[PDB]
Parts: structure tokens; C-alpha cells; sequence
């Protein structure tokens, strides 16, 4: 609003439970869930989610993210879907503007005096034909959250070179018959132990100079993938090949623009805050859930979102006199 | 008999169980028949339920979902464990012989014994419990059965102090009960408390009786307290009453071999679930102190987890 007790921005799970905790506080707060620069948590993209406790028959993300919105919204969060531009955190209130409404001379869309950030980490997507066909209907990013389902045990499952590649692939190794890593580049970025024991792993192959061009399968409603056409860079040489997943697997972007130095942050882009907290660089200013890069998890980032708002509430005591 | 991970506890164990058998492991799953959740009545504070869900039915949900994934929960208590060895061995309740074997040993282990608030075994507290009494302000303060309405509490530490000025923004007075003089708490806390508006102390009072609707349904509504001192007791308006005091972490069995802190709660490397012996993972309430709630526990279990996944990994290549 004009002025508020509290702003959360982003869509994702960590910025729901920190607003149904805030508002269960009776702190007003508002939340940002932005018009990805998905609609709602970046976690809808997901058809199914089964690694998420209290759901034994799996739940849809789409209806988990609309639930947490009907929690914080029957809570007391004010959220309005809007995307933040600009930030000032220099001023002891944080004002906060909105995209297409930015500007030096206008006034900002939201001061608050405290804001905590879920602002997500969406892994990168190669935009590949196909992706936006088969999209999380056997084309993923986190193998650990669609690795056991059942429409990738023992088929042959397909990686694209960090070690967020590796990581995942040696994972995967626990399902697939045949798991396959494309490198863009010869040999792999990651260092030199997952290397090793994943080339000494029996159950995973590293095709080098090797990057997918399209995605075949299916063409029903649902349609699961079931190709990959793959081109070896060094010839120009394509070649279509058995794949029922793939996972994408190129570096995260986490949406760290907007303090572009006013919170400070690490070498990957990732806010950096207190281990096993939110206290970012900058007192007032949380992030929680963009504030992991090891588990890339959503059960994860909904405890780190209860522990801002925590953290939250027990700031806006001190500032109160 | 042999598993590949153990986890001690019943629900940031059953989320790590959940992600230990979605990762295709044996990770036996110990509940115990031994020594929270479902002790709560309702839970609106969990997000994804925006109607509410009972944490019996939570935690029942939660454990299907676990054996579906393929943990091999078994209902028995873990007595004695023993760090010494390379795998690590465990013992049962009433199994757990100097010279009795191992029930079922594993090379890794989670702990997620949680860590229960103590209670205070008062006359009607079983009859009233949950229904009125409760240990955690944050999760039931904004419960409409307590709202504009009198609250008690009863604590000396700085958790007391905290549960009450968090409670005083749903009901119509806030009253807390030391059992001595003085306050336990510090002088901040203590000063942003007797500075907050709606919060009143009582010292040297405990709560003797919680006297409420014996309704089969029924809540709580009254409060017999006494002068510690003089033993005048007195029975006031009660509409909700919280127990604030200390809690236990079920550590006992770790018993050193893992470095603890003062207040008992395992340590660990913040953000994470390592602990002081390496091999083994503390999450939950066992190494979170400053949240206590379900969600953060389930998010340190899933840390947990994975974790322990990792580790797992790199010691067999
Ligand atoms: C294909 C894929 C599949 C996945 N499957 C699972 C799974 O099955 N189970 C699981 O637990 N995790 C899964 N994850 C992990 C996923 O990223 C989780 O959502 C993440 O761990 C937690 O989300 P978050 O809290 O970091 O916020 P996010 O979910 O990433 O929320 C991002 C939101 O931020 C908003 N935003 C960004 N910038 C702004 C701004 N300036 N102003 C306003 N709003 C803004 C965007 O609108 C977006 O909606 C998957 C990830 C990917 C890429
Ligand atoms: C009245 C009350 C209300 C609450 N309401 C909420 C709420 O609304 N929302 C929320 O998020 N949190 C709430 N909480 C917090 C609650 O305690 C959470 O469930 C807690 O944070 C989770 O703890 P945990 O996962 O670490 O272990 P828990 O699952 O809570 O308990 C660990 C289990 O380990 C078992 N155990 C111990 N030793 C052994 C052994 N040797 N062998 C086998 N098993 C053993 C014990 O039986 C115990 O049940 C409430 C707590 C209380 C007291
Ligand atoms: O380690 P990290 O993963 O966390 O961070 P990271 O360094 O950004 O890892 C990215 C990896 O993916 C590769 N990559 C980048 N864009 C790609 C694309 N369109 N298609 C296929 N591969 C691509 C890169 O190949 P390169 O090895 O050539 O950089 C790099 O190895
Ligand atoms: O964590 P933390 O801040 O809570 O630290 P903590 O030191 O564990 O505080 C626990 C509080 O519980 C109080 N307590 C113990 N038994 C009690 C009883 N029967 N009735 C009322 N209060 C009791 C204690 O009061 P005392 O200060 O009298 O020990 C103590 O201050």
C-alpha cells in the first residue's frame, strides 16, 4: 500500500509461508507475486509433486501454489500481482517501485519497514523445440523431485555442464537404464572427484561436445517425451536417440537484480545470508527459500520462509517504540 | 538386519524418510511405540492446507506417504547407540543389553527425536489440552477461540516473555504466571515486556488447576493459580493458557558422543544438519531452538536428507 508493515516479494513457496505467518501475526503484510522476470510460484511449472510431505498421492504444484495463496490471502496478506522494479534500500523505510511504474522522479508503489525476498531461482531452460511442449512431461531440472517417477524407471534418461549436471546424474543413476550426460564442451566444468566417480560409475555415460537440437515424443494430450535429437558438435553430426527424460541441468539464475549491490552477494549471483537463517547483508532485508543453492528445494524454502517471517516479527519488535 | 540410513523420530524425520526412499534407499523409519504434532488439535500455520488439518491427520498422511515411498517404519523405540564403530549401531527399548545385539544397524543416521515442550501434568490438562493449552504461541495465537479473549501463560525464560507479547496481539489481556519473584528472562526481554501494553505478570504464582467446559467437545475457560508464597489460590477468567517454560530435547541418547549445547539441543553447522561426529545428521527441533515449528522442521529433515544422501554417496566411491 502506501506504507506498510511489511513487504515480501516473489510468487514461490518460501514468500506464501512467510505471508501466512505475517498475516497470522496480524502484521499486514503485502506480498509481490509479479506479473518470471512464473504467474504465481515458480513451482507451478511442476505437474505433479510428490516429495512434498502431508500429500501421499502426490499434489499438482499449480493447486499447492493456489493453496498457499488461498492460505495467505485468508490469512491477511494483501497480495497483488505486480512485478517489482526498483529498490532503495539506502532510506531507513524501503520503498519499492513497480515494473512499468519505475521511474526517478516517480513516487514509489510500496514503502515498508522490512521486506523479505523469495524472489526464486528458476534453473535455466534451454528453450529448446519441444520444451514448451513436453514440459515437465519428461523435460525437468531437479532430478531429485522427478526422478522416481515411475515414467523414468529403467527407460534411458538424458542430462544437459556444471556440477549441478553431475549432482542430479548419479541421482538419476538409481533409476533409468541408461543415464546419458550432453556437455556442451569437452570434458566437464565440475571438479575433478564428480568427474571421477561418475565416469567410474557404471550406470551413466558422458557424451562430450554433445547438446540436444529438439525434443521429440508423443503429440496427445499429456504427451510424454520420447526422443532426443542430439548433434555432436565437432562434426555437425545429428543423430535422434532414445530418451524418455530430460533434465536440465545449466546453471541457476536467481533473481538477485534488484539489489544489484545494495544487499551484496556471491559469485553465482545468490544472496548471501547468515547459514540457517534470513539475515541478509542488510539488517531490514530478508531472503528466504534464492537463499539456497545446495537443495533447491520447496519443503526447504517454505521452512526458510517461516523462519523470515520469525525473524521478521522479532525485528519489527525492536523498531517499535 | 541392516538399512542403509536410520532415522530415529517421528515430521522433519518423515520428510527426510520421504526423501531417503524417493532416492531408492533402505532408510528404516523409527517411531517408536517411545520415551508432537499429533498432540495439536488443528494447524492452520502449515502451508498448503488453507482449510486447516488436524496434526494427527498430518502426521498420518505423512507416514503413509513415507511407507508408499518405501521407508521401513518400524514402531520401536531406539534405547542405546553406539558411535563407536565405523557403521553405527542401535539398540530397542527393553532390547537394549550391554551384550544384546544390535537391532538394526545402518552406516548413516538422522536424528529427528524433536524436542516436546515440557508440560505440567496439571489436574484437567489431558481433558483441556490443545483445547485451550498448548506450548507454541506462534501456532495457535491467531485461533479464533482465543482471540479478544483472556490468555495465561506460564514460563520464566525469555521464550515466556516472547510467547506473550506475540499473544498479545489477538487477546483481550495477556497474564503470565512465574513461579518465583523474579524473572528468569533478560533484561531486554523483561523491559520490552513489562513495557508492552497488554501483558501482565504474576510473580511467585503457578498454575494448580485448569478448569474448563467438560463439554465432549469442550474448551477451556477458567484458572485455579496460587500465591507460591502464601498458597492463596485463586481462580481467574482463563479463555487460554500456554505453557512457556523450557523444553527437552530427546538428545538422551546421543549422550555426548555428538557436542551439545547448554539448553541440551544438538548442535550443528548452521544451515545444515552436520553434526560434531561426522557421518551423522541432527534435524528438527533436535538442532533448530529458535523456531520450534513444523515447517522448519520438516525443511532441516528434508536438509537432513539430502545430506545424508550426499554423504552416503561419497563414502561408497
Ligand atoms: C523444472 C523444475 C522442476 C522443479 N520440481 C520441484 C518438485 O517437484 N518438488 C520441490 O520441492 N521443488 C521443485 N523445484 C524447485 C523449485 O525451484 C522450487 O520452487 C524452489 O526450490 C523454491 O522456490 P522459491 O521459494 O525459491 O521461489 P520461486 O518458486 O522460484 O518463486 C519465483 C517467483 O518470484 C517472482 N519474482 C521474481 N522477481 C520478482 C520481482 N522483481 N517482483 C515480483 N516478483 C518477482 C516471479 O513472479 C516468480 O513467480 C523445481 C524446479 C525446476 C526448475
Ligand atoms: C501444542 C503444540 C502445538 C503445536 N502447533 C503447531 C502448528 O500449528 N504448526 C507447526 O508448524 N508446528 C506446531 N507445533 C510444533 C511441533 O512440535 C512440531 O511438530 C515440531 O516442530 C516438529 O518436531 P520434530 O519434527 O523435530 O520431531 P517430532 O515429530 O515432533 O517428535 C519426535 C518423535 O520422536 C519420537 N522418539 C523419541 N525418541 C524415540 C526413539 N528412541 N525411538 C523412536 N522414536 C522416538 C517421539 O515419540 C516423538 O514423537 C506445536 C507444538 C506443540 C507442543
Ligand atoms: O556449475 P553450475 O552448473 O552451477 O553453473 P555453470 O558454470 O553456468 O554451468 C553451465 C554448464 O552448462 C553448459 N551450458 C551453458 N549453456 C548451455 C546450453 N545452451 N546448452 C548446453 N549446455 C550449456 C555450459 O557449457 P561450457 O562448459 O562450455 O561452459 C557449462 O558447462
Ligand atoms: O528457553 P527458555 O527461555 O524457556 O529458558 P529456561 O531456563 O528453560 O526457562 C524455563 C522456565 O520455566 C520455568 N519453570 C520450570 N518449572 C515451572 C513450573 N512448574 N511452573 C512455572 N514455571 C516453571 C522456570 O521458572 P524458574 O525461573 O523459577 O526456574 C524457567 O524460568
Amino acid at each position: 500500500m502506501v506504507h506498510t508493515k511489511v513487504v515480501i516479494i516473489g510468487s514461490g513457496p518460501a514468500a506464501h509461508t512467510a505471508a501466512i505467518y505475517l498475516s497470522r501475526a496480524e502484521l499486514k503484510p503485502v506480498l509481490y507475486e509479479g506479473m518470471a522476470n512464473a504467474a504465481g510460484g515458480q513451482l507451478t511449472t511442476t505437474t505433479d509433486i510428490e516429495n512434498f510431505p502431508g500429500f501421499p498421492d502426490g499434489i499438482g504444484g499449480a493447486e499447492l501454489m493456489e493453496n498457499m495463496r488461498k492460505q495467505s490471502i485468508r490469512f491477511g496478506t494483501e497480495v497483488i500481482t505486480e512485478t517489482i522494479s526498483r529498490v532503495d534500500l539506502s532510506s531507513k523505510p524501503f520503498k519499492l517501485w513497480t515494473e512499468w511504474n519505475d521511474g526517478p522522479d516517480k513516487e514509489p508503489a510500496c514503502t515498508a519497514d522490512a521486506v523479505i525476498i523469495a524472489t526464486g531461482a528458476n534453473a535455466r531452460r534451454l528453450n529448446l523445440p519441444g520444451e514448451e511442449t513436453y514440459w515437465q512431461n519428461g523435460i525437468s531440472a531437479c532430478a531429485v523431485c522427478d526422478g522416481a517417477v515411475p515414467i523414468f524407471r529403467n527407460k534411458p534418461l538424458y542430462v544437459i555442464g556444471g556440477d549441478s549436471a553431475a549432482e542430479e546424474a548419479m541421482f538419476l543413476a538409481k533409476y533409468g537404464s541408461s543415464v546419458t550426460v550432453l556437455v556442451r564442451r569437452d570434458k566437464l566444468r565440475a571438479s575433478k572427484a564428480m568427474a571421477k566417480r561418475l565416469l567410474a560409475h557404471p550406470k551413466v555415460t558422458v557424451r562430450f561436445n554433445t547438446v540436444a537440437t529438439e525434443v521429440l515424443g508423443e503429440k496427445k494430450p499429456n504427451g510424454l517425451m520420447t526422443h532426443l535429437r542430439i548433434k555432436n558438435t565437432v562434426t555437425g553430426e545429428e543423430e535422434i536417440v532414445d530418451a524418455n527424460g530430460l533434465f536440465y541441468a545449466v546453471g541457476h539464475d536467481p533473481a538477485t537484480a534488484l539489489v544489484k549491490g545494495q544487499i551484496d552477494l556471491d559469485e553465482d549471483g545468490y544472496i548471501i545470508t547468515k547459514p540457517g537463517t534470513s539475515y541478509t547483508s542488510r539488517e531490514g532485508v530478508f531472503a528466504c527459500g534464492v537463499q539456497d543453492k545446495r537443495y533447491r528445494q520447496a519443503i526447504t524454502s517454505a521452512g526458510s520462509g517461516c523462519i523470515a517471517a520469525l525473524e521478521a516479527e522479532k525485528f519489527i519488535a525492536e523498531a517499535e517504540s
